[PDB]
């Protein structure tokens, strides 16, 4: 409770120079100290629920031993906007275990359509993060409308605390079997979208795994990752914006400006 005190001011004086609502979400997982900030407040997923589809995906595949090498053919109908590793592949197909690293690493629109069509669309990622215990995620729509960060609708929202405990469940709980587990992981370090967030905010001797999500609107953009201090136990952390106009950028400096002042408040230097 104090952590969260510690930093009160400074997370107010951030949001109020963006312009918007910034919900932070930041555990040690040595101390289980915690430092939150609108944590428990709903806010738009964009495209971060691609790295819970992932897991989803592998979480399947513990039972399904053929599932992430299993080809899939797709047609041009399938690809929307933003598919820049699934269009490459048009004529060919690729494999499910392909199509999630491409939604993991690249936010591949195409490739997360056909991953939710595999699990039975948003009610089955749902019910997924439901089965590890999340009562708050909730995804509703396809890409790309579920982007629409509209304010005050719960559609395809979850809130920072809720994200970050799923979390620490799927790359360091029990969540997923153990090669599952570090297959999540190794997709979330290898993302490519998100050098100017999280990963701005740490030191570069440490490891980062991070999922992010770009609305295009509202001011609405976010990042959530696992980062690991060398030598010392793993932090788990998200960090959630939005605005009150449609036409609000977003503003990747002020995600990594959270980034910093949760591990600040932390105690990680
Ligand atoms: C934020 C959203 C959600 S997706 C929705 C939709 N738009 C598209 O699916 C689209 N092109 O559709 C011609 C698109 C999305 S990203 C890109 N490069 N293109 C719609 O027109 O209703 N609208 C918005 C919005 O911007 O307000
Ligand atoms: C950094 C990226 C790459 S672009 C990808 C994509 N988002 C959009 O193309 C988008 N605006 O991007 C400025 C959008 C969607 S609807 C609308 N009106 N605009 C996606 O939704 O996956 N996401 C992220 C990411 O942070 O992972």
């Amino acid at each position: 409770h104090m952590l969260t005190n510690l930093v009160a001011e400074p997370f107010a004086k951030l949001e109020q120079d963006f312009g918007g609502s910034i919900g932070v979400y930041a555990m040690d997982t040595g101390s289980g100290a915690t430092v939150s900030y609108r944590a428990e407040e709903r806010f738009p997923l964009c495209s971060s629920f691609k790295g819970f589809l992932a897991a989803a995906v592998l979480a399947r595949s513990q039972q399904q031993a053929g599932l992430l090498d299993t080809p899939i053919r797709y047609g041009k109908n399938a690809l929307v906007p933003w598919s820049p590793i699934s269009e490459k592949y048009l004529t060919t197909g690729m494999t499910v275990a392909e199509l999630s690293a491409a939604a993991v690493q690249y936010s591949d629109n195409a490739a997360a359509n056909l991953l939710l069509k595999e699990l039975g669309g948003p009610a089955g990622l749902t019910a997924f993060m439901r089965s590890i215990g999340d009562t708050t995620f909730r995804l509703d729509r396809w890409e790309l409308e579920l982007n629409s960060a509209i304010p005050g609708d719960a559609r395809d929202t979850s809130s920072p605390r809720a994200v970050t405990e799923s979390l620490q469940k799927l790359t360091l709980g029990s969540a997923l079997a153990a090669p599952q587990r570090q297959q999540f992981v190794d997709w979330l370090k290898g993302n490519t979208t998100g050098n100017h967030r999280i990963r701005a905010a740490v030191p570069a001797d440490w490891a980062v795994g991070d999922k992010t999500g770009t609305c295009g609107v509202y001011g609405t953009a976010n990042d959530y990752a696992v980062v690991w201090p060398t030598g010392r136990a793993p932090i788990v952390l998200a960090v959630y914006t939005r605005a009150p106009n449609k036409d609000d950028k977003h503003s990747e400096a002020v995600i990594a400006a959270a980034a910093r002042l949760a591990l600040e408040g932390l105690g990680v230097n």
